[PDB]
Formats: structure tokens, sequence, C-alpha cells
């Protein structure tokens, strides 16, 4: 970094110090339990446009998004392109169901290439997970010995560091795949906050809020990252957003 | 209130002995955990048309409705009227992506002026919370200060007392905000129904049975909360429906 | 059973023994906690189609399908045949909201006459519940009177039995009602996985990943389940398909 010399007020400098405290509160206040969490997964389109599944959380977020949800302009697991009473043009039936559809095209250009997942607050690092299902949303072919999570679960050091707030990860998809992702509050120190008599207020404050916001260009999902104060990776692969704050920002440029 | 001399016959009177027994079950039986509890959302549009989210379930209900699924005829999040591939008509995007959409007017008037929340049952009233949060649910403009319930958060006597069952809030939006709702069956004495043993049913029982619901003016919404026996708040600013149950209605007029 | 003479190696037959013990690993794998477990309901509708909810969870599943979910080719909580600003076509709402509503014919030949649900895995069969609900969800008229289960809630043998792992129940419907299903895992011994320490995994694990896939005719559907190993009974009552695996499949017909 470069830094240089600097000058500043004595005692009096509480403005200063003020200032100091304010960041530290930015840096810290996601780690009262019951603060917000924020969690976004950007899907990157072949048209060079993305979308954004951005969930704002106070305990816990159990994701499952299925083909449908993961297309280029749609908002729920609704394809306005596709009516299913017609026997032409069903591609998510032959995907899901395969030799069953009747897609117009081999890659339907709706689907993703992969997605950004970007964790931020409070999240218990170790148990942070993304994984790539299948079109079912199941980590081995044969559900009956599927479980919670595949061997391979996608986690750890993954999750690139962003700050001390922040991971990313970009995860690959093929077009038969769907997206899960988990992350909860960090354990509570040495207690369980979803144990005993703190549980009810862990479980049923946790209102997970869900918006799909697209982006036109990734001069814009960049600017969304900005301004909403999450990791982000841009398409260099460089880490262009963050959670944690600095008191001048990134002075030491 | 109006009363006057009424007769009755002596110990045979089983019948009226029966119905006042039934009157008290009507006005009871919601208190037996795992009963169901009833909140609804109801927002009113600026077109005089009305739009019930009406939930019922038998232990929390968690609710986030976000901007698209406020919108006047819509069912879910998905507007059909904003085809999201468009560069024009995306005013959605413009308000939760400040300056990158392009809605045509100012005030989408498909968007609601307030929302009348209406609970009904065992709720616990000290708990039972509304807020109008921002574009993403948030309670603060920075989401590493905002926590799951914001400073002012609606709750107290914001809710009326609408009888011994149900209490009702009505809820002024400006065009940025969404809804946020939270309710929990009362304490169940000194046991926690959220705790130890007793939390497997209280958690997987609670399937929470949404319907959307649409009313094409106020006489229409009144009819529907007499229906379904909810505390409802017309245009005039008055209770005129309730939870309660009266063996001879209102014959005290 | 038809079964005669056959012939293996000796000891060193460990090849055959290998696969015994595949077979046996497929049938209690789904016994492991955490494990996925899988819940389809098909929807049979007078067009001699179906559509399938299917359901992969790990812990337990709380579902309601309300009306419109339950139409031919929706996917979601919409109905693209029904603008509900128009006055005319308002089928659903003249059913949630009695004699309000304005659909062109008595029964929307879209409604479904009933639906096959399949439960599969380690689930708690003295727990696993189906209702066909009101438009509400209620299982009572009066939600006052109304509880998480109505006094006949279908469970036991109503489901009937289709393997070690599997059981699957035909509930016809009228064209009022609406669906509920729950399922957990198996209590886990004498430990309870929804209990203390146990639960904040047994909670957060749980995600639910849902796909709603059409079938143009019952020979599909039933493909779809051996394609799924779940229990599938079909239009003349049989079972045929299932989630138990046997070394060399139906080999004593």
């Amino acid at each position: 970094s470069t830094s240089t010399y600097a000058l500043r007020a004595g005692k009096r400098d509480v403005r200063r110090e003020q200032q100091e405290i304010i960041t530290r509160q930015i840096n810290t206040a996601p780690y009262v339990q019951d603060a917000m969490m924020r969690v976004v997964v950007f899907a990157q389109y072949p048209s060079g446009r993305y979308k954004a599944f951005d969930y704002v959380f106070p305990d816990y977020l159990k994701v499952f998004l299925n083909w449908r949800e993961l297309l280029e302009d749609t908002t729920t697991d609704y394809d306005p392109r596709t009516n299913t009473h017609r026997l032409m043009g069903q591609g998510y039936r032959q995907l899901i169901h395969p030799n069953h559809g009747s897609g117009e095209e081999p890659y339907d250009t709706r689907y993703p290439m992969g997605v950004i997942v970007s964790f931020n607050g409070n999240i218990d690092w170790t148990r942070a997970r993304v994984e790539a299902t299948n079109m079912h949303g199941l980590n081995n072919t044969d559900w009956r010995e599927a479980r919670a999570w595949g061997p391979h679960v996608i986690c750890g050091n993954q999750l690139r560091k962003a700050g001390h707030l922040s991971r990313a990860v970009y995860v690959p998809l093929d077009e038969h795949n769907t997206v899960k992702v988990l992350a909860t509050a960090r354990q509570d120190g040495a207690l369980n906050r979803f144990n005993g008599p703190q549980l009810a207020q862990t479980l049923t404050n946790n209102i997970v809020c869900p918006n799909v916001i697209e982006f036109n260009t990734e001069s814009d999902v960049i600017d969304y990252a900005k301004m909403a104060h999450i990791a982000y990776i841009d398409q260099a692969g460089l880490i262009v957003a963050s959670s944690d704050a600095y008191i001048s920002g990134d002075s030491q440029a």
C-alpha cells in the first residue's frame, strides 16, 4: 500500500475519532446476532446481461433455483416463452425428463453460463455452501444415495475471501444444472441460537426477502454491488466490491 | 349498548346453553395450540380495487411482499406488463437499482397507496409486527446496520384492537416500499412450543397457505372479511368485521 | 413368485456379494439421516395429461398447492388465461369468494380430477399426511375451529404400501379443493433431530427443491416414476413403480 505523512488535531479531534467509531460500527454491527446478512446469486448470461437473486435475511438462507428461475428475463418459476400445452418448444421438459421434450435448440441461450455467489455478513464460513445440482436439485443421479450435500459440495476456500465480512465464488454451469445455496449465522460463541429457548426468535424472525433484478451489462452489476456493499467478482476475475468499510476508502492506492 | 327485557326457559333450556357453549367454542378454540391463525394483507389501490394476501397458518407466519407482488393484478413476483428484456418500461428496475431503469411514469398506478394488515387468532400480540421496508426489504438503507426489525417497527397499539381475537392496522406506503409481516402463536403459558421436544411439531406442522384474491370495490372486501371472520378497517376508518362471535350478533344496536 | 435353480461361484464370488451389498446400500442409504427423501404430487387432468410437483428434501416437507397452482399448464400461482383486471373470466375469484367471480364455465377443465401423492424414503409413516382442503387451505369452513390437520386427515394405510421405502395414495378432488402434504424424517431412534443441538442442521440443511413437470400422457408419467425410483399408482390402480431395489429386478415373474 501507498501511505505517507498525515496530520490530525490532538485530544480535541473527536470528530475524527467519532468517524473512526462509525467505521467500526459499520464493520461490526453485522456481528450482532439477528443483524441482516446478504447473499446474492448473479447469473451471467450468454447475452452479456446478468440477473441477481438478492436475499437479505437475519438468521439463515435456504435457496434452490430451478432451471426456469435461472433463465434470462424470468422472475419466477414461469417461462412466458414456453406455453406448456404446445407440443413443440418444451426445452425444460426435455432436460428434466430426458427425451420427453421438444426444445427448439440444444442450448436455450437464456440459460446462464455460471453464477457468482456473494456471501456477506456474520456468516458461518465453515458451513457456507453452494452446489450446481442436476435438474431435480439432486447431487447424485440416484436420489436414494443423494444427501443434503454432495461429497464435493462447493465450500471452504472455493469461496474467495473478499474482506473480513465477505466471500464470493464463481460457479460454472452446464445447461442441466440448478443452483443451491446455504448460509447461516455464525455460531453465537458457545451458545447455540438454534437451540433451546433461543430458537423461537431465530426461526420466526427469519423473514427472507428475495428480489430478482436484471442488469443489461456488467458495469451495472458492479454498480449494484457497490451500492449494496457486497462482494463481487467481475469478468476479469477481480474483486471489485466488498462489505468492508474503510474510513478513507481506497486511500492507499 | 341498548339492551332490554328478555325471557328464556328454566333448567330445561339446554338448547340456549348449548348455543352459549358453541359461541364460547368459536371464541376459544383458536387458543388451543396448533389451531389455525389468520393474517390478511389488503392492498388498497389507486383504482379503488383491492388485493388480499390471505394466510392461514397454525404456528408462525413470515411474510415478505416485494414490489411486483404488491402490484394490482399480479399474483406472484411476475409482472406481465413489463417484459424485462425491453430497454423501455423497466419501472421496477428504476426503483430497486436507482437510475438504471426506464418506467413510463413516475408512479406506476398499480402500486398500492397502503395496506390494511389484519391479525387474527391466538397471536402473540407483543411480537406481532409489520414494516414498510425499502425495495430490498431492508429497514436501514445500509444493510450492515439493518436488523431483523427496525427501531420503529410497527407494533403494539399501532395494531388496533378489534376484539379479543383480532387487531388491524393501516400502513401507508410510498412507491419504493415493500411489506414485511410477522405473527406467531402466543407463548404456551410457561411452556415454549418452539423449545425442546415440542419444536418438531410446531415447525413441521406449520404449512402456511397463501391465496391472492382481488376485489373490484371495497364493498366486496368487506364482504370477504365478514365471510372469513377477520378484522377489517374500511375507508371510513371503522372496524367493520371481527373474529369475535356473539350469540345474537350485534343485537345491542 | 416364480423361482427355480440358480448357480454361483463359491468363496471367490465377491462380484456377486459386492452387487448384493450395493443393492442393500441403495435400499438403506435413504435411512441415514439427512439423506434425501422424495415426495411427488401427480395431478391427473381431464385432458388425460398430468403434472408433477416433485419435491426432494432431506428433513421435512411442508406443501400447500392452491387452486391456480393446481391448474393444467400453470407452473406457479399465476394463470395466464385469466387477466384479473377483466370483469369477465374470473373463475378462481368465483370459487374462493363465492358469487364474486365470473368464470366462463362451471368446471374449468384445467382443474385436476385428483392427485396421486407418492411418499418415498426414510419418512415417518405415522405422521405422513395429505388433505384436500377448501380454497383457503382450511379443513373446516370456519377457520376458528380449523386446525393444522382435520379430524379425518388422509393418513395411515390410506397411504398404500408400495415397498419398504414407499407409499402412495390417490386423492379425488372437486373443483373447490386445494392440496396439503406433510412428510418428515422418521424419528432418529430415541434421539430427536428436531431437538436441542441437532436442530440447527435439521432446519437449515432442509432446502426443499421443487419442480413442476408436465406429461402428455400416463405412459410418460409412469416412465418418469421409474426414472426417479418412486412409487406410482397408474390408472388401473396398480403399483407400477417403487423405490425398492432388487438385485435382479422383477426376476421372479
